[PDB]
């Protein structure tokens, strides 16, 4: 009916777990309205802090059909020793044709589901500002705030940088590495921006934000997408 | 060609309490006409970590050559294990160059990565490196030695970190018991299709031991062109 080929949806049963960890229940959900059959291959795959990325379902190759739905369900564990912190559950779906189609949930383990990511006490708020989640392949800039709120009693040592971790390898820095006292009670703010220049190749990328306690050598990382078209 | 990049250190190992180390960055245009490009610095490092070492400088050969000497701090606090430092050139028209080294901070340089005792060994199994646009088939080997004297228990999976987002699994979880003196051996590979899109793929192998909650990483590089 002149529709999309594909249309993929997640749902998980829960989405915030305590520190020992527990299962989840996935509900996928493929559907193929558009006028033709098409074959696909798709998959579950978690990724977490730390460098975490794990398999939660195995690639499998469908051919819708012989349109066609299919909706799976699909449970994992998330044991305790998987670090604390927050996730995203992608199920991802690949046609034939090389296009890709997303359905992604998050969950946390050990904190909040709404709260900031903090260093005991220090609460980290990076955003991107204006919410723009792609560029043009010609060209774009997206600025992201940066707020750090000291709730300690006493002064804040942090180091704090940004890269763009995109296709090819690249790894491209967004903010140098800066060093910053934050006095019990005040907050350090600054806004941060990118220019995606047009020669950068198409792709997803990451805007990674990292901030480390100098004293404890506690970090923390707030990851955020921007796709160039 | 019209970028050629290269990178040195003047030091390779650190201890844990960090290190400073020294780096010559060179960038060569050969080719017939001048050359405008952006380049940078940036390490990659255990543990999700990625840190710049040198901002976005937009260059006009205006064809010649560039050198230019950087250094960085490696505070105590960066996590021990294996670091890239990567000098990276994207073009005016897109090309994209990078030279890579290689440092380790708190374990040697030339170690298996380990959860104490029990070393992990995964490898490309022929040294493929990439892979065609209509597709290919990469094998891995792994190798977990446990030197241990008591048995260890671990959980291992495999995926492929790749273009759009895309994390491929390739070994699910499993959990192995190893008994002390054993090596636990398999062969695991993954089939790029032809539909996958183009680009660098991460095959990113984890094991973690199940009783001390340590975890352990090995990321190997493929690209399909």
């Amino acid at each position: 009916e002149l529709q999309p080929v594909i249309e993929a949806n997640l749902s998980l049963n829960q989405n915030q777990l305590a520190s020992n960890g527990g299962y989840i229940s996935s509900q996928l959900g493929i559907r193929n309205e558009s006028c033709e059959t098409v074959k696909f291959k798709y998959w579950l795959s978690i990724k977490g802090p730390e460098g975490i990325y794990f398999p939660a379902k195995a690639v499998v190759g469908v051919d819708t059909a012989q349109g066609r739905m299919l909706n799976v369900t699909r449970g994992f564990w998330v044991p305790e020793y998987m670090a604390d912190g927050k996730y995203t559950v992608s199920l991802q779906v690949v046609a034939e044709n090389g296009k890709v189609f997303k359905a992604n949930q998050e969950f946390v383990k050990g904190v909040d589901l709404n709260s900031l990511p903090e260093l005991n006490g220090l609460t980290i708020d990076i955003k991107n500002q204006f919410g723009i989640n792609s560029v043009e392949s010609t060209g774009g800039f997206v600025p992201f705030t940066v707020d750090l709120n000291n709730g300690r009693e006493g002064e804040a040592n942090v180091e704090f940088w940004m890269t763009a971790v995109g296709p090819d390898g690249l790894i491209i820095p967004v903010n140098a590495r800066e060093k910053w006292v934050i006095a019990s009670g005040d907050t350090y703010s600054k806004v941060r921006g990118i220019n995606f220049d047009k020669s950068y190749p198409a792709g997803e990328y990451t805007i990674n934000a990292q901030v480390v306690d100098i004293v404890s050598g506690e970090r923390v990382e707030q990851s955020m997408t921007v796709v160039k078209k």
